[PDB]
């Protein structure tokens, strides 16, 4: 059902890809059209590496079935239903018609809990190989222009789920916060009630001649 | 069997490309089919240059195989097995049934104690021409920000095969050893109950301009 | 397929008997012959005591099944396949022809199934009820021999899963730093420049009248 | 041929269970029957551990072969060969007619050579996990009576594989530089112009009340 | 014969592209089928520059041979052996067969002896403008990480040819030796007893602010 997928987006949309999702998924999912599995792939958040290792495993393995099964037909009368291959398990190339009429034949060869066995191991690489990223681990290295810094942290921001206060109230947070001591310090040494291109320019005062020559006249003067 | 298989895994798993996996290797298949030859190619840990220099190698002198041996065929009635092609003695492109009618026909042909010889040389020279990377390994240059090293530190510490404890505890003191003279001593400026977002915070003010300077005067102050 | 197999192999490697492996487990197996779920067991690194229990508590709940269903038969016409019996369920006494034959047949009495969901209860049994031990686990008590302890310590590192460096590096890292601090005080008495032999004849050294005099000598010198 | 037999004892006699031995031994063998290989396997310096552990190992094999293949016979005429069974594979239960009569048989199922890597896979097992131990590894504890030691070191003295005067030479050196500080002070207390009796009952004096009593009282004598 | 074979390998081994080979190539080959002579060709230590120049000018002069040569045949009787074309010229495209066909037939068309000229000039045009790199050639640039460095000499020793002792013999040599003044001071600074990682490390310390500020201050320090 339609609140199953949403169901498995939400189990996706937290905890993703901890030690959860492998047993709710094959618990949730309990057997599948092929189609049906791939749309449950495929209707999930838009991960990139995730999906690509997915992608990956799966077409690995079905390679690795193509190559292991020849399984040369013919010249049989066409009165039987052939047999699956490795690129027919997956969504691709294959009809739900058939694929119902291959899971009612007899002996009942599982090509869905095959492809979810696949899709399972798959994830479960990707649970172990994956590591997820949020905003709060964003931050500049020793010395970056603020703009790329600002421009990341707002295209991460978005990227992220959230709701609007929570956003733009970790947006200053995280901002005044993950900054670089030497910006954070250009930053705070005015009261916090600049706008962010004030903040920007201050920041863009930063890499300069006049920026590292203060500062290092600065040094030598406190020290000497 | 499987545990032969896991065994050749075991076998790959420490001492990689030392001096041993070549006899075990020969000792341990003792001829296979071209296609469960390729299994026990394929099901390996899946690393990358070596399995590249492998295929390459492999590739290459199937093509070799391909011109030495021209073997041109026809019209001779199809009541024979044809011949082997270098293209044919990989696993792919071939089936077990001809693949058994080929080794059981007489003279035997030894096409998978060829392909075995193939991939034996193949992997001699790999255990020649590469040199594996442990997680000890793993250092900082001169000047790099610590977000990259920790990130590949953590990325490169997954990849490693351990436990758990050995894991964080491993985790723990490459982390704090291996870290640059600099990062190091500001590091090492606290007690060590600080998490890795104070090291990072720590290492984030690295780089900048008022670390130079800070640095230089510091070093001017106690020389003059 | 031996991926699959290598790939529970791979999640028995790490996380060994978390909250982990049952659901997926029961999530890669999707059912199986009994025999092949009996060399899914088999398999595994060859653990004692989680095995022990395992085989133990099958071994129970298989006299159980046993005495709860006496199930007899004839003088019934031998055309029929039986009945599966507790001894028959495991992968000894029966053989896969009559296994496929009874899980084909209808009704579809799931005797792999159950099999499965034995080993799963049994394998939760032992999730509870066992607590694995690492290398860093490994320490002397108040009064041993170093002999006994370093013998302890290498049997106990062989056991361990890890590279060699990694090997050796802990192997000096833990026996160092996990030695009692009597045999730590005249461990590092001299600098770490010797060898296990120095190291053990100091330890052999150690456990005499003539240390237990000096201590205590020295001791009330001190106190006195 | 016997000198084959002689030259496997020579390779076992040094490096033993080196990562040597098993391509020596796959190199040596080139395949054999089951009877004159289990000779080959029983004509070694009788070890211990190692053939437990490789008795082990090949029986386990063995039932794993004997589960796998149930390969039931009858009621075909008596006119064939029969099949191979795990404890067939075995020397014992077989007779070399047979073997030769399967070997020579088409299509060449290899008994003997499946034989060869089941023993090869376990002395890898052995070679891993067994730790040979010398005379100079030969040391007493903190505290022990020194006759239990000299017993221990002569009784492993004539295990190990010398000369005459190699023996008697190693007996010296080893005998009095392994000593505990204690008994060797007790024995260097003297010119080396003692026999093995002396020392004993220098040695014999050890443990009692008297000698901690002097060595506690000339311990707080030297502090005091 | 193989030993030729062998003997160009050995020619090629030492003085490489020096002007010796073309005469030493022309004097040993004395003609070949293309086929033979592509393989001794082929069968080189796999040079990349080298082989890459030769495949191009063969491919160049081929395709020239090409253009210069339309060769139209048909519509005769197919009973003559055709003509020889700039890609069958190679070893590719063509057999054994007809090369022997072609030059045993009358007027003797050299198709392997213009081969020959052609490896013969580019062989030539490679004497010229190829310049081989020993290890001796191996030097740091004025700021680099000693990862790289050593890295690249550990990859580069590898890849060239000398024996074990010669080679970490090298290895320390020029290691110690090829160092930059200050990685060498820096090296220098402290006994030859250390092991790689210490100089490593002490290399690590290179190119961070610490360092420049040190070097710096102690300059401005003996300066002023």
């Amino acid at each position: 059902s339609p609140r199953t997928l949403n169901a498995w987006v939400k189990v996706v949309e937290e905890k993703a890809f901890s030690p959860e999702v492998i047993p709710m998924f094959s618990a949730l999912s309990e057997g599948a059209t092929p189609q049906d599995l791939n749309t449950m792939l495929n209707t999930v958040g838009g991960h990139q590496a995730a999906m690509q290792m997915l992608k990956e495993t799966i077409n690995e393995e079905a390679a690795e079935w193509d190559r292991l099964h020849p399984v040369h037909a013919g010249p049989i009368a066409p009165g039987q239903m052939r047999e699956p291959r490795g690129s027919d398990i997956a969504g691709t190339t294959s009809t739900l018609q058939e694929q119902i009429g291959w899971m009612t034949h007899n002996p009942p060869i599982p090509v869905g809990e095959i492809y979810k066995r696949w899709i399972i191991l798959g994830l479960n690489k990707i649970v172990r190989m994956y590591s997820p990223t949020s905003i709060l681990d964003i931050r500049q290295g020793p010395k970056e222009p603020f703009r790329d810094y600002v421009d990341r942290f707002y295209k991460t921001l978005r990227a992220e789920q959230a709701s609007q206060e929570v956003k733009n109230w970790m947006t200053e947070t995280l901002l005044v916060q993950n900054a670089n001591p030497d910006c954070k310090t250009i930053l705070k040494a005015l009261g916090p009630g600049a706008t962010l291109e004030e903040m920007m320019t201050a920041c863009q005062g930063v890499g300069g001649p006049g920026h590292k020559a203060r500062v290092l006249a600065e040094a030598m003067s406190q020290v000497t």
